[PDB]
């Protein structure tokens, strides 16, 4: 299953929708700009599963995404761990843009 995640809300709120997700070994999230770009994807290292800098390494999206509509997707193959991962957005950490996945298993 592909779970959709629009950064930016219709209004222009800076926020992650929706904010939680749960998905299942083999799901994708998909994170799509969709109001008031730029946005990017930072995993924190102390909120994934062990806190790995490795791992919030391997599924942050550092570089910033200007383009409409630009997208940027992980698939949590079996490296992933179950777990919970909170995630933010840099240019509006301080405004709240923060979000979760948690992995089941
Ligand atoms: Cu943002």
């Amino acid at each position: 299953e592909t779970f959709t995640v629009k950064m930016g809300a219709d209004s222009g709120l800076l926020q992650f929708e929706p904010a939680n997700v749960t998905v299942h070994p083999g799901d994708t999230v998909k994170w799509v700009n969709n109001k008031l770009p730029p946005h990017n994807i930072l995993f924190a290292a102390k909120q994934v599963p062990g806190a790995s800098k490795e791992l919030a390494d391997k599924l942050s999206h550092s570089q910033l995404m200007f383009s409409p509509g630009e997208s940027y997707e992980i698939t949590f193959s079996s490296d992933f761990p179950a777990g919970t991962y909170t995630y933010y957005c840099a240019p509006h950490r301080g405004a709240g843009m923060v979000g979760k996945i948690t992995v089941e298993g």
